[PDB]
């Protein structure tokens, strides 16, 4: 399959949720995404077909994981923008006002801005410290997706937020959404990936 940010995969053949980014660790394939998705060892599809199986995961907490693929995957360094595509370039965080998309087979590609740093969900689970906030409206199954800014800085992995009855808050103003993504740079680190850009 072809792993471009912000598309469905299914965990366990049961729950999904969407892919962040591509990502490499040495001659491994893979991609991050949100450790709510799945456990150790989950097996993870695309279009019904096995591509790999979760990693490593942190959740509660941070929210966090990557899925280590097999060697038939290809990896690219885009993002779902609808029918079209937004180039992964770096990982340079953006600050606090600044314009932020994010994609997931939910809602598909939305945009907002960034509100606020250093917000803590609190889930059935637990906390999760650390996250950002923006106001681009999200769904569930979104969740896993990237966040990027239209010049192609990759930002995060989407976590939670303040869905409604209809599953999502793109009903309510942007004012009133709280929609939290974890940060890539840690990610990154913790896993000693390298980010696939084009």
């Amino acid at each position: 399959a072809n792993i471009v940010g912000g598309i469905e995969y299914s965990i366990n053949n049961a729950s999904l949720c969407s892919v962040g980014f591509s990502v490499t660790r040495g001659a491994t394939k893979g991609f991050v995404t949100a450790g709510h998705c799945g456990t150790v060892n989950a097996t993870a599809r695309i279009g019904g077909a096995v591509v790999g199986t979760f990693a490593a995961r942190v959740f509660p907490g941070n929210d966090r994981a990557w899925v280590s693929l097999t060697s038939a995957q290809t990896l690219l360094p885009r993002v779902a923008n609808g029918s079209s595509f937004v180039t992964v370039r770096g990982s340079t965080e953006a600050a606090v006002g600044a314009a932020v998309c994010r994609s997931g087979r939910t809602t598909g590609y939305q945009c907002g801005t960034i509100t606020a740093k250093n917000v803590t969900a609190n889930y059935a689970e637990g906390a999760v410290r650390g996250l950002t906030q923006g106001n681009a409206c999200m769904g569930r199954g979104d969740s896993g997706g990237s966040w990027i800014t239209s010049a192609g800085q990759a930002q995060g992995v989407m976590s939670g937020g303040n869905v409604q009855s209809n599953g999502n808050n793109c009903g309510i103003p942007a004012s009133q959404r709280s929609s939290l993504f974890e940060r890539l740079q840690p990610i990154l680190s913790q896993y000693g990936l390298s980010l696939v850009t084009g």
